[PDB]
């Protein structure tokens, strides 16, 4: 049946007729068949998975060779073996080379049909060690997302004992090297979600070995707070921030902070790595960590960083207030640093060409938490505008763009503006 099967995949049969005879191919798989007839069919519906030219033929792949597997386990057994699986991840496939997401794939199908046979064991001991290689080898995020699905479905496959910190680490700094060239749309949803893919293992990882979750976060530490001029970590390092206890930010924050050996430069890079993950599309919960640093300098008064940093990112902070989920926490950023700025109207005046259009874009957009985020805002500029006084042409299109929100009276505007500030000149 192989020989049909092969004619009719390279035939231009109608779609019908071309169903019918592969059912009859999967039919075939529930008869005794010698070991050369179930080796020449795991040979071509293993060719039609991962060199099958369209959709239509690497599904009768995948659905001849699950009933073969199924009725001739064995057999299936001695074709996908540790020599094969081997060559698979280290010279790839006809013309695929082997970093080729479909090869991984198949790995992970492949195990699936195993599980049950004892070859599986060596397998699995084989795999440990070959997964933690492609990690270190700073793996595409498309592929790191399927080694994920893999792993998730095959925990024995990770590596174990202290490989498992090793491990941890190594896909931290492999996240940070994430990276999407494509500017098109649909590429960009499916980055995001092949990074999520990636973070959740780890999240998971975490639970299951709470030893990896401390070493795991210095990692990301020694990343956002590199000074390597060559080398940017990415954004995607954000993925992994949502859901940290927050004494374990503490612990972190306050070692980055306080500890004698860090150099300011190293304090400045964390800084303006971590105000960057609010650019990462699920950035929810970045603030908790940006505000924690900035309050965390200000303790040790590092306050040019603070200043000379806010100069730098504050533009990019106003902008983030655009995407509405990062948007409360954009607007907690904002807020911390423009109240705390208050030696020069530099940091706000850098905003200001940007509110009108914010406002107008959101006020009558019809959603009443459109209108709860401006009440907030106008509230903050019109302390900007009270503390940075006597720019009356500058501020005369914000106050109209804005004079239908409520005004903090001036008792209320200077107790806001007690707020501790930065000393300048430090
Ligand atoms: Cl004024």
């Amino acid at each position: 049946m192989d020989k049909i099967l092969e004619g009719l995949v390279s035939s231009s049969h109608p779609l019908p007729l071309k169903r019918v005879i592969v059912r009859k191919v999967v039919e075939s798989a529930e008869h005794w068949l010698d070991e050369a007839q179930c080796e020449a069919m795991f040979d071509l519906t293993t060719r039609l998975i991962l060199e099958g030219q369209d959709p239509f033929q690497r599904q009768v792949g995948h659905q001849v060779l699950e009933a073969y597997a199924r009725y001739h386990r064995p057999e299936f057994e001695s074709f996908f073996n540790k020599t094969f699986v081997l060559g698979l991840l280290h010279q790839g496939y006809h013309s695929l080379d082997r970093k080729d997401v479909a090869i991984l794939d198949y790995i992970h199908n492949g195990l699936k049909l195993i599980m049950s046979c004892p070859s599986v064991l060596d397998l699995f001991s084989l795999l440990q060690v070959e997964v933690l290689r492609m990690v270190c080898e700073r793996p595409e995020p498309q592929l790191c997302a399927r080694l994920s699905d893999l792993l998730t479905d095959f925990v024995q496959c990770i590596p174990k004992g202290k490989l498992s910190i090793t491990f941890c680490q190594q896909l931290v700094r492999t996240i940070g090297h994430f990276q999407c060239v494509s500017t098109q749309e649909r590429e960009l949803r499916e980055y995001v979600s092949q990074v999520t893919k990636v973070s959740n293992l780890l999240q998971n990882i975490w639970k299951a070995e709470p030893a990896t979750l401390l070493p795991s976060l210095q990692e990301v530490f020694a990343s956002i707070s590199s000074t390597d001029a060559s080398f940017e970590p990415s954004v995607a390092l954000a993925s992994l921030v949502q859901h940290i206890p927050l004494q374990m930010i503490t612990v972190l924050i306050r070692s980055l902070t306080t500890d004698p050996n860090v150099k300011d430069a190293s304090m400045t890079q964390a800084l303006c790595r971590m105000i960057d993950w609010l650019s990462w599309p699920l950035a929810q919960h970045v603030d908790t960590w940006v505000i924690a640093l900035l309050k965390g300098l200000a303790a040790v008064q590092k306050f040019t960083i603070l200043i000379d940093v806010t100069l730098l990112k504050i533009e990019l902070v106003f902008n983030r207030l655009w995407f509405p989920l990062v948007r409360p926490g954009a607007l907690a950023v904002l807020s911390h640093m423009l109240l705390s700025f208050q030696h020069s109207p530099e940091a706000f005046h850098l905003i200001v060409p940007h509110v009108v259009n914010l406002v107008h874009s959101f006020k009558n957009d019809g959603l009443p938490s459109s209108t709860a985020f401006l009440v907030q805002l106008t509230e903050l500029i019109h302390c900007m505008m009270y503390h940075y006084s006597g720019f009356p042409d500058l501020y005369e299109p914000i106050l109209e763009a804005i004079k239908d929100f409520p005004k903090p009276s001036e008792e209320k505007i200077k107790l806001i503006l007690n707020q501790s500030a930065w000393t300048s000149h430090h």
